This record gives C-alpha cells, sequence and structure tokens, in this order.
C-alpha cells in the first residue's frame, strides 16, 4: 500500500506592509530571508555529505547526524529560518540532495531602540506580537498564498499543478508619530534619566487638535533588531502600560470641577494655614507650610494640597470624580491597543473625606502616562477632547467637549502662572512662547503591599504650549531620580521644557512670547 503520490498545498509567503513614521520614513521594512529546510528522506541518501552541511551550518558533526537520523521518516524539517540571502546561497552552493530554499520576509526596524516600543515587532513567524505591530497586524499582515504540488513517495515535487490562492501583500500604514520628534523626545528622556540616576521614565506629546500621538517614548528601551539581550523589563511600554498616581498633576482637573460648580473663581481665596489639614486619623499636608489666604492660581503654584482638598469639600467629590472620568483618566477611552492598562478612579456612593481629598490632590487612582497626556489634550484644545490615534490623521473626527470652553480657558491661563509667575515651576518655560503646565511629586506606593515609601518618588510634569493657541500637549514621567533635587519641577520640568522647544520648532508654530503687538 504505502504511498506513491501526495497532493499538498504549499504557503506563498505574503509582503508585511511597510510601517512608515507620518512623513514616509521607514520604521519597519519587510526584509527577504532565506529558510533552509531539507527532505530527511532525501538526505538520508547522501550522507557523505552531511558533515560539510553540518559545516556551513555551524552544526556539530555528530549531533547534526543523529538530528536527521531521528527525523529519517519525515519529509521536512527546518534547519534555519531567516538567514541572509547572501548566507542562504553560500548552503545552497554545496549542492547537497534534499536541501531546500524558501524565500521569505523578516522585520528590520530601521529606528530601533528610538521607536521600538511604539512600533513594536513581530515573532520568527512574521506575525505582530508587540505594539503596532500586533495592533494593526490584520492590516500590515496581508494573507499569505497557497500553491498545489504533486508530491512522490520521499516527499520531492513531481509538480506544481497550479497556484489556488495568490499571495497579497499586507498594507502601508503611516503612524502619527514624526521621527525626528521622536528622537528628540528619545535622547532628552534618555539625557535626564542619566543626570538623575533615575530607573525609568516616559514621554508622551500628543497633538492638542488632532489627537494624535507625535511622540512616544521610554527608558529602558532595547534593539529590536537583536532581542537576544532578551531582558523583558527594557520591553515595556511604560507610557501605556505602567500605571501610577498621578498627584498634584491632577490639580487642573480639581479646578475645573470648582470652576464649572458655580461657586469659585479664580480670584477667591482659600486659608492653607497652617500647611496641614486633620481629617479623623489621616493628615493632609503641604511641602511648603508657610501660608494663609492663597487665590485659586496660587493653590496651584504653591501646589497646595490642603487648599485643593478644601475645595473638594466645598463642591464634593462626585464633582471632581466626573471630570477625571470625562478626560479620561483610569478610563478606556484612549487608543485601546492590546497590553494597553487602564488604570482605575476609585468611586464611592458618600465619598468620605480622606478619599475627597487625595482624590482631587491626585492619589487612590492610578492612571497611565498616555491618559494622562489625553487629558492634558483636552484642556488645551479648549476642554475639547479629539479621539486618540497612532496613526496618521488626514480626516480629524469630532471632539467631544469634555470640560466647557470658558473654565478650560480659565485653567490654561492659571496653569500659564504656573510655569510663568514667581514661585512658579520656571524650569518649564520654553524659550520663544508662552508654555503652561504642573508640576507633580509622588511618594511610590510601597512593594510589598501596605503605604508609601519615604525614600522613593515619581517626578512628573504635563503641561501644553503655546499657552495662548495651544498646539501641543506632554507629559514627562520619570521614575525614582535618585539625586537631592527630585521634585517634578527640578526633574521633569526641564525635559518638558527642551522638548517642546524642538518640537514647536519643528512643527514651524510661530513664537507667541511677542512684544504685545
Ligand atoms: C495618601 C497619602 N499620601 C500619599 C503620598 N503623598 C505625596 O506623595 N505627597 C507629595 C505631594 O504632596 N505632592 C504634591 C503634588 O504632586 C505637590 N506637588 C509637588 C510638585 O509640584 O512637584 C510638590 C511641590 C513636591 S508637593 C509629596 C510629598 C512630599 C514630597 C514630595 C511630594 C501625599 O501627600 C499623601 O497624602
Amino acid at each position: 500500500q504505502d504511498p506513491a503520490r501526495s497532493v499538498r498545498h504549499i504557503a506563498i509567503p505574503a509582503h508585511r506592509g511597510l510601517i512608515t513614521d507620518r512623513n514616509g520614513e521607514p520604521l519597519a521594512v519587510s526584509t527577504p530571508v532565506t529558510t533552509l529546510w531539507a527532505n530527511p528522506k532525501e538526505l538520508m541518501t547522501a550522507k557523505e555529505r552531511w558533515p560539510q552541511l553540518a559545516a556551513a551550518l555551524g552544526q556539530d558533526t555528530k549531533l547534526f547526524a543523529d538530528r536527521i537520523e531521528q527525523n529519517a521518516e519525515r519529509e521536512f524539517i527546518y534547519l534555519v529560518r531567516g538567514l541572509t540571502p547572501e548566507q542562504g546561497e553560500g548552503v545552497i552552493a554545496l549542492k547537497v540532495p534534499g536541501v531546500y530554499s524558501i524565500e521569505e520576509f523578516r522585520r528590520f526596524y530601521p529606528a530601533g531602540e528610538v521607536v521600538a516600543h511604539a512600533v513594536g515587532f513581530t515573532d520568527v513567524d512574521d506575525r505582530g506580537r508587540e505594539g503596532i505591530e500586533l495592533a494593526f497586524d490584520e492590516w500590515l499582515a496581508g494573507v499569505p498564498g497557497k500553491r498545489q504540488v504533486l508530491k512522490d513517495r520521499r516527499g520531492r515535487v513531481i509538480k506544481d499543478v497550479q497556484v489556488t490562492k495568490n499571495a497579497k501583500p499586507g498594507k502601508t500604514l503611516a503612524l502619527s508619530i514624526d521621527l525626528r520628534l521622536q528622537y528628540l523626545a528619545h535622547r532628552e528622556l534618555r539625557n535626564a534619566l542619566l543626570e538623575n540616576g533615575a530607573k525609568a521614565g516616559s514621554l508622551v506629546i500628543m497633538d492638542v487638535k488632532t489627537g494624535e500621538i507625535l511622540a512616544m517614548t521610554n527608558q529602558p528601551t532595547y534593539n529590536p533588531n537583536n532581542r537576544r539581550n532578551l531582558q523583558p523589563a527594557a520591553m515595556r511600554n511604560r507610557a501605556m502600560i505602567d500605571v501610577f498616581e498621578p498627584g498634584s498633576t491632577v490639580k487642573p482637573f480639581s479646578m475645573s470641577a470648582a470652576l464649572a460648580s458655580g461657586r469659585w473663581k479664580p480670584s477667591d481665596i482659600v486659608d492653607v494655614y497652617p500647611g496641614t489639614l486633620q481629617i479623623g486619623r489621616y493628615t493632609i499636608r503641604d511641602v511648603s507650610r508657610n501660608s494663609r489666604q492663597l487665590d485659586l492660581t496660587g493653590i496651584l503654584i504653591k501646589s497646595s494640597n490642603v487648599g485643593i482638598s478644601k475645595i473638594a469639600f466645598d463642591i464634593g467629590a462626585e464633582s471632581i470624580y466626573s471630570v477625571m472620568q470625562q478626560v479620561g483618566l483610569g478610563q478606556d477611552t484612549g487608543l485601546g491597543f492590546p497590553g494597553e492598562r487602564v488604570g482605575n478612579l476609585p468611586n464611592h456612593r458618600k465619598w468620605p473625606k480622606a478619599e475627597t481629598a487625595t482624590l482631587a490632590y491626585g492619589y487612590g487612582l492610578s492612571v497611565t502616562a498616555i491618559q494622562l497626556a489625553h487629558a492634558y489634550a483636552a484642556l488645551a484644545n479648549d476642554g475639547k477632547s479629539v479621539p486618540l490615534s497612532m496613526t496618521r490623521v488626514d480626516r480629524v473626527p469630532d471632539g467631544v467637549q469634555v470640560i466647557s470652553p470658558e473654565v478650560a480657558s480659565t485653567v490654561q491661563g492659571m496653569l500659564q502662572q504656573v510655569v510663568e509667575a514667581q514661585g512658579g515651576v520656571f524650569r518649564a518655560q520654553v524659550p520663544g512662547y508662552h508654555a503652561a503646565g504642573k508640576s507633580g511629586t509622588a511618594r511610590k506606593v510601597s512593594v510589598g503591599t501596605k503605604g508609601y515609601r519615604e525614600n522613593a518618588y515619581c517626578s512628573l510634569f504635563a503641561g501644553f504650549a503655546p499657552a495662548t493657541d495651544p498646539r501641543i500637549a506632554m507629559v514627562v514621567v520619570i521614575d525614582e531620580p535618585s539625586k537631592a533635587g527630585y521634585f517634578g519641577g527640578l526633574v521633569s520640568a526641564p525635559v518638558f521644557s527642551k522638548v517642546m522647544a524642538g518640537a514647536l520648532r519643528l512643527m514651524n508654530v510661530p513664537p507667541d512670547n511677542l512684544p504685545t503687538a
């Protein structure tokens, strides 16, 4: 009986779609590779050739011979996947019976580590594994073809009957990222990390008018063309997967809820003396404690938890929760890519006072840097939230009004004072422009469950520019800076300054800090 003939179907591998940046710079490029395979049934008739084949493949003579012997009844085995066509030619040139070529594709990432977390990469089979490669795998992958062949009793092809399905290439995908801004960001987050002996960080740049991610970089990073060094940590797209308590960076949202309540205007006053406020067993504390009356701007400039807490008791936590939720903090109303974390916004039917105050000044919730950037974009875009995109946006979808335009404009001008006023975050100033934002510094949650660590910090700055016609929102998050000065305004705000400056200049944004004309 046995088998004199077989009909089988072998794949025609398809060309995966080019990934570019928003200007057509290649970021992921399908590269011709040569996969060597062999038919053991045919190899078995030419043993005298095996040693020169094993040497060609960098394999021990005996272990190779053992492998072939052990698979003598099979018709297919991989020798090696993914060598260059030049190297596959070197093995093919030996003319060993039963050794064959498949012309395949494998990815190359020309920007390497610079954009590795955003682009992601493919597995051994050329299917998306992380990032864009995975999120847009159906678009990029295309469909492999199918060829019907006739085969004899030892797996040798007698004839190509027909192509049953044509291979169709995957489609080109242009990201929203500008590789020039991405590089700038990369380099400046890298430098600040090193300068501060920090463990990790992220930076996200968004177009506030289009919802586009113009840049997304994290440290540590890795070279996606050589993933031998293997370290899982370095592969984390922290901007999208690592949640943190945003601390004082959410105070502009609490303030938007105050302004919207009917009960507060910027020039109203809060008594924050003596810099602490007891709430049953918990004490709210400010870092600087030489204040009494502060106006609402001043509460943001000095970053008083007490002042923001007293506002929150007056307007109620529900209003603050609603703002945070509407801007996307702890919500799944972002990109929603595979692997992305949502974080968490605590909810209560009856908010106790401690939870009300902590929410208002940014603890008891957890958000990602992308969320925080998107929230800042909505504030900067006169309270309108344009849907997030990682792909180039030619037709901008409709924004949703999440904060009233007047409230958003009032809070903008407060955040510009936070940067520009005496006692403010002067290091966030952007030469040429008016900039606006908010610093944050949060003690990290103690690892073995519990509470907080007195040694370890997350250093934040979030903002936008130009303050008077906003274009760009940006978040800089630096995890465990290790020097004397660890405050957001020392650590993160200068990175904001430099990367915002570069980005506005790259985008030809006209200066708006000009003598009053
Ligand atoms: C729920 C308990 N629990 C947990 C953590 N915790 C907390 O981490 N506190 C930080 C804080 O108060 N940060 C504020 C907003 O981030 C202010 N803004 C900073 C900035 O602008 O850089 C600042 C000027 C350094 S103070 C803090 C305290 C001390 C030093 C640096 C930062 C609390 O307070 C708090 O109650």
